[PDB]
């Protein structure tokens, strides 16, 4: 008996035990099964992280400080370890008989022992060594009968997995079931628990600190259970004060709700940390930040710029994702330039982002690579692309590229990830989105917006449709994506712009290599007037650019006409683009 | 490692009868360990034990209620072992019958015991209105006595809805009528709670509604079986509702319907959405809407009948906003199943207990919504220590710029978004919107921001 | 790894990215007096879950001696920080005929805080293994090892080439350094950075 139980009683006795907060009814359901006459074994079965454990744990030092009934006073919780059971258990019978010295050690105590079996789903099947199952079925008179206590604790998933498999042993033990707390049942929690993470740490945790990670974690963390999930959160900030006092006027002390949200914005990098820095002064020149990279479009600009000022305000609907964007525009103006550049400005990386190429979506049956296979079918390990991708990065840019390209109900399955940020895999793993920039740009209207961007405003140019029967045919997607963008034809005076953003990328493609490049001001002159083209947007330039001088630069640096050191100069001799040096 | 076992050494001695051995082994473990033991399965005449009425399990636990009254000190009354043996008949199915009430029976002992010890509700007897305590504490099946607290809260149901989904009075009184029917113990014992296909047009309340009663019933807008029925628009995706075969990936995981109402029976499951599925995810709900009886592909049945199950759906959406302001509801709603007769099958529109149809929200409707997405704002700025108060001029022109009768009360939301946070956001990261100071957002004549 | 329950950090990312190796610069963080006054002095044991099973053929050896690991980790006072390579292996490790696996004996030692467990699991192999052991993956702190900018890998091979230049006796140049992270982030693509 004492060779395979902890006793978590005289763990209580000691204070070993961490306080035990709330729990008032599922304590009294377990000491209500606990009490009775024949199968009194309460099995708490919760999610992984609710308080299972810390409710035999808050048993026991229940039973200690006497706020149990009679009959339950002076009880002995004692936490059978089932891998201490059939740890030297070679020989045929030599685990059937530490079973039976544990049965027959419990028969002696006259039923004066609750007996805790945490991770009750290793039972099912743990001696097993000649046919049928040796643990579980041994213990199946005795749990029958009254004469264990055993209070189980397992998972809801390990109980239909291995314990509702042997139906004659769920039987024997009553689901108590653990509900994950509230957030608010959760800040108790971790109110009378504080002490302990303050000892431990050598600090103090504010209470804002604790109302901090009851209500980050529950918004922030998905995978995560309630009381789990926030005491890691004054847990690792505490260990991360305790090190900045320890390690290297240049040492806090406190936890506060400041330093909650910096190791909450290191878990899930969903940046909720603090807007004080030299980082809130590159919110407020984000538009002049994605201007670099985007000319014109400004009232895309400032409204993917908003979104994200939105949300490091705290003012973003917290059901919702951070932005969710129509990128509606012709071609060439910025569309995915703009989310490119958004995620540059985000991740400071451009392919940091969740860009799902919506033009593979053309056929109805592609919409499970965003969510996966459902159960039986090949390929459904692998999860979906979409939520995969959020699962892992939950503060993300998703780019659904060319949407209109896609079958006209991929969007249904947008139409929880744009409401209401979550979409579930076919594994039923619910994502959340709400902390993800939706972004789908679309042609629709090109040739409508190239036709009247010069006649109408941008008001009208987003409506001005009384009776015509689509401006866009969508149904109720179109009132769930929060800001619609036209983007407008790029002008003459944009695509002189445009010309000194990807000769800055050739610069650099040529400085890599070595050599110097000089633009004239008639060169750089030339390329706007040959590279702009009004229905095609800004690759005629890109195009204007390989061609006119990409072209005979690549044949001249072959043939060594421009050798590296001096500056190659590109000037207009007679109406083309020379390289000279 | 090679010696005899215990069946092939008393194969012999069953055979020849000397052994009189009596078993007791369950139906499944005599398939898997004693039946694929052919020459053992001979030896052995299978004397099937059924699971007995409730008739017969009222007889038995009248027989040990006197084991057990003389264990916990009550005494448990005749009415206590009839709503036993009858209310886990009803509301337990992984049990079996006489054990299930008998557990009811002991568990309720034993708390009256513990209600005499660890403190005219100090008395050792036990009667079937804490039968019922004991089974809605197994289950979380509501069947308790529900004496004031409970019951001036849900006769108050329609105006605590109300407090979130404003306006669609048709559909409030709807699903309030359907959990009182519940817990005066009136539904129809093998339906579901509730069966209510919500149509309606967009932006309108339909889903607030599902997140609104199920916010009322559990205090949580995430303790519903949320089920986006657009991920259901493969006909190979009802293998997510009830679970794949045996033989295939992710057999043991369940499915998320019925792994999600085994856990919790009495569930709100939302189908959002419900005209994307694939019309053969609807033949799945035809034995959960009717006799809610949803089988695993384990092949186990899940009790969908304390459940309410919602089906969100836009599909009268052009005909609705088109011709409610011209019909009553009675001649709407007629209007609208000859609309949802093309898109279900009439067997699925049969099951429905509850057809509703939400009207689109006017400017009034609107107007109040505007009060409650400006109050989720104010909560969401004390979080960060501002103090905002509206102006009745700027509320009227939330009301107005975002008062769109196509798209419901999403451009209302999607107003604040832009002329409420979004010029607030700029000023908050700024800095030269303070917190501490009372926040005024005024209009000048167009539009003026917050100015403290 | 310093926190007071469910001290098990893991170094989940892609493969290459420096999960194995930053357990192998912790315990040099360890050694050079580089880590806090909690871990100083601390010993980074690797626990191989292959020789634990391997030879663990009766009922209960495997158990005996991963045990017997953990009652021998419990002599130290805390004094060893466990390193698991490949932790996704350690569930359903020693999984006999229905007996729990190592994930399930660790479980009660991982949340107490007595395991000062490091993981190094890549991203697939933390979701088809320790993400379905939903009870295991909460005793581990997913660490986040992102794979390193071009800039970064420049500043990695850069202490490294005097590792690669002792065993092939040849000398690296820095723009061999810089070609190597810059045309290899373009140019390969099965492999990160
Ligand atoms: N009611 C509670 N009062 C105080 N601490 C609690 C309470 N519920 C949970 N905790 C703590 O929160 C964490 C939850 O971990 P446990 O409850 O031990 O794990 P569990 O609930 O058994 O879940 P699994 O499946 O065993 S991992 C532990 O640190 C507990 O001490
Ligand atoms: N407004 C702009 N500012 C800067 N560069 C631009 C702009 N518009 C286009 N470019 C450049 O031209 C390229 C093509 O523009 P894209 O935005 O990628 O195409 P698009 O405008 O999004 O429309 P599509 O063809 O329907 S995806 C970009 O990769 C940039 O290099
Ligand atoms: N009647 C209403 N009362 C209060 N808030 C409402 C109401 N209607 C809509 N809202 C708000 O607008 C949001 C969107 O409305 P929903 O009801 O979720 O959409 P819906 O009714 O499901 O229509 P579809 O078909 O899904 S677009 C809700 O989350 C609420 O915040
Ligand atoms: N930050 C770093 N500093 C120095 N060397 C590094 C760094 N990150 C990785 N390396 C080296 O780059 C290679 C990466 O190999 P590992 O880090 O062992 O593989 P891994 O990250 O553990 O992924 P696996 O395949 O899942 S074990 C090794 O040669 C390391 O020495």
């Amino acid at each position: 008996l004492k060779k395979y139980t902890i006793d978590l009683t005289e763990r209580a006795e000691q204070g070993k035990l961490d306080p035990v907060i709330g729990r008032d009814e599922e304590i009294r359901r377990t000491i209500q099964v606990l009490q009775r006459r024949t199968k009194n074994n309460p099995v708490l079965i919760g999610e992984p992280g609710v308080g299972k454990t810390a409710i035999v744990e808050g048993l026991a030092q229940r039973i200690i400080n006497g706020e149990v009934p009679e009959g339950l006073k002076g009880r002995r919780v004692l936490a059978l370890d089932m891998g201490a059971l059939v740890a030297g258990a070679k020989y045929r019978g030599e685990f059937e008989e530490r079973l039976k010295g544990v049965l027959n050690d419990l028969a002696k105590q006259e039923g004066n022992v609750i007996l805790f079996i945490d991770e009750l789903h290793t039972m099912v099947g743990a001696g097993k060594a000649d046919g049928a199952m040796d643990a579980g079925n041994m213990l199946k008179p005795a749990l029958a009968r009254g004469e264990l206590h055993c209070v189980g604790a397992t998972t809801l998933d390990e109980y239909r997995q291995y314990i509702e498999k042997d139906a004659a042993l769920e039987r024997r033990f009553q689901k108590v079931f653990v509900a994950e707390p509230s957030v608010e049942d959760t800040i108790a929690i971790l109110r009378g628990l504080k002490e302990r993470y303050e000892l431990h740490h050598h600090v103090q945790i504010t209470d804002p600190a604790i109302v901090a990670a009851a209500t980050l974690s529950h918004r922030y963390i998905a995978d995560r259970q309630l009381p789990d999930k926030a005491i890691d959160l004054i847990d690792e900030a505490a260990s991360s004060i305790r090190m900045q006092i320890d390690s290297k006027r240049l040492l806090r002390n406190k936890v506060t709700d400041a330093e909650i949200a910096e190791v909450l914005a290191r878990w899930t990098g969903i940046p909720v940390s603090r807007m004080m820095e030299s980082e809130r002064e590159k919110l407020l020149r984000m538009e002049q930040e994605l201007h670099h990279r985007v000319i014109g479009q400004n009232e895309a600009v400032d409204a993917v710029s908003n979104a994200i000022r939105r949300s490091r305000a705290g003012l973003a609907d917290p059901n919702r994702p951070i932005g969710s964007f129509l990128f509606l525009g012709p071609t060439g103006v910025g569309k995915t330039e703009l989310c490119k550049a958004l995620a540059n400005f985000m991740f400071d990386s451009d392919e940091a982002m969740v860009r799902i190429d919506m033009s593979e979506f053309m056929e109805k049956h592609s919409v499970s690579r965003l969510v996966g296979a459902p159960p039986g079918y090949v390929g459904y390990e692998e999860g979906g692309y979409l939520t995969e991708a959020v699962r892992r990065r939950p503060y993300s840019v998703i780019l659904l590229d060319e949407v209109e390209k896609a079958h006209p109900d991929v969007f249904n399955i947008l139409l929880q990830v744009l409401d209401d940020g979550r979409l579930t895999d076919g594994q039923g793993r619910t994502v959340d989105f709400r902390n993800t920039v939706v972004i789908m740009t679309s042609n629709l209207g090109s040739d409508l917006i190239q036709e009247r961007f010069g006649e109408l405003d941008y008001a009208h140019m987003k409506e001005l449709v009384l009776g015509v029967v689509s401006h866009n045919f969508r149904p109720e997607f179109i009132n769930r994506i929060d800001e619609v963008v036209v983007f407008h034809p790029l002008g003459e005076q944009h695509i002189a712009s445009i010309a000194q953003i990807q000769l800055k990328r050739l610069y650099k493609r040529l400085e890599e290599r070595g050599y110097e490049i000089h633009i004239s001001d008639e060169a750089l002159k030339l390329l706007s007037e040959n590279g702009y083209d009004p229905v095609y947007g800004a690759r005629p330039l890109k195009r204007a650019i390989q061609q006119q001088i990409e072209n005979p630069l690549a044949q001249q640096i072959l043939s060594g006409e421009l050798v590296p050191g001096k500056v190659i100069r590109l000037e207009v001799n007679e109406d083309r683009i020379v390289a000279v040096q």
